[PDB]
């Protein structure tokens, strides 16, 4: 029990550095960049839990961030508190952005339409459901269709907290669509990152406190069946997938004590993994970037675009590096 706490929170871990050539802090990101997603054309959305969605054009040489204006009357901005995000590009090239929201005491998924010329997000729909009690991240598979991780079974934060420390592992994953919402996987100890292979045939789920990434075959009827489970010596948080290769790019918290019981004199470090050939017998895992937090603290996500690496954090900055 003190033993399972030590292993779940990886309380002994320290970080061997892995450096990258030319890394710059992104000016204007100082209060979190928890999740991000990069479109094929190099525009990157970043959420920051005011809650905001930020935009970077990664085709520029030193991209600057701008704050996207949210418009519409279906959303209260004043309680907007974004967590994970996901995009869906329709047949006509309409870009939808799905954003997990934690407005006060509950959980929603907000659906926006991205209006490129205006640099704006038009709110379309607030989704909520009983099978979405505690949403951490989603992967979109249509404008209003996604898989969602619930990082807890309970809604009440006092109960979440007991639920986590008791080690219940009741977190679960929900398939959500206008006609049909169901649990597709369950029994996780803090499910969180989630993503999908470019051909739509596999779904990847990060189980934070177990230090695992689960690979599920995804079927024509939207059901998932377990295929493989990879384990790591780090708390895996968000998963990004490179659409050209299918590689996973994963933001990780080496030592979970530092990220869950925050201490400015012992702040969390950062770590990015690349996973290739995830279906093969020895998937290739590489630490691409790793540090103890003297530059970037609490890395949650990383993705790559034409030789650059962008890395976001729970409550700190963001880092842009050459690979
Ligand atoms: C699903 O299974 C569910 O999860 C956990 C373990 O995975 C089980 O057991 C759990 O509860 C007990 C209750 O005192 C904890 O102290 C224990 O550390 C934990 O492993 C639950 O009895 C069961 O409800
Ligand atoms: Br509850
Ligand atoms: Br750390
Ligand atoms: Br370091
Ligand atoms: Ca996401
Ligand atoms: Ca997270």
């Amino acid at each position: 029990q003190k033993s399972s706490f030590q292993t779940r929170f990886n309380v002994h871990r320290e970080v061997t550095p892995v450096e990258l050539p030319n890394c710059n802090l992104v000016k204007g990101i100082d209060n979190g960049s928890e999740d991000l997603e990069i479109l094929p054309n190099g525009l990157a959305f970043i959420s920051s839990g005011s809650g905001k969605i930020l935009l970077m054009d990664l085709n520029e040489k030193e991209p600057a961030v701008s704050e996207l204006e949210i418009i519409g009357n279906t959303l209260d901005i004043s309680s907007f508190n974004p967590q994970g995000i996901s995009t869906f590009i329709d047949d006509d090239n309409t870009v939808y952005l799905l954003v997990v929201n934690q407005p006060g005491s509950s959980s929603t998924v907000e659906v926006f339409k991205f209006q490129e010329e205006e640099k704006s997000l038009l709110h379309l729909k607030t989704i909520r459901h009983k099978l979405l009690p505690s949403v951490n991240d989603i992967v979109a598979v249509g404008p209003e269709h996604f898989y969602a991780t619930n990082d807890h079974y309970f809604i009440d934060p006092y109960l979440k907290s007991w639920e986590m420390h008791l080690g219940l592992a009741w977190s679960f994953v929900t398939y959500y669509s206008p006609n049909d919402v169901r649990v597709v996987a369950e029994g996780f100890d803090f499910a969180n990152g989630i993503n999908i292979s470019p051909d739509g045939k596999y779904v990847y789920i990060a189980e934070l406190l177990a230090h695992k990434i689960h690979v599920y075959e995804k079927h024509a009827n939207w059901t998932l069946t377990p295929l493989r489970v990879l384990s790591f010596d780090t708390l895996v948080d968000n998963i990004s997938v490179d659409p050209v290769t299918g590689d996973l790019w994963v933001g990780c918290h080496p030592n979970g004590m530092r990220i869950f019981f925050y201490d400015a004199e012992n702040p969390p470090g950062s770590e990015v993994l690349r996973i290739q050939d995830i279906l093969s017998e020895e998937p290739k895992v590489t630490v691409v970037y790793a540090e103890n937090g003297t530059v970037l603290q609490g890395s949650t996500v990383a993705a790559v675009y034409k030789g650059k690496l962008l890395i976001g954090t729970v409550f700190h900055k963001a880092l842009y590096c050459d690979l």
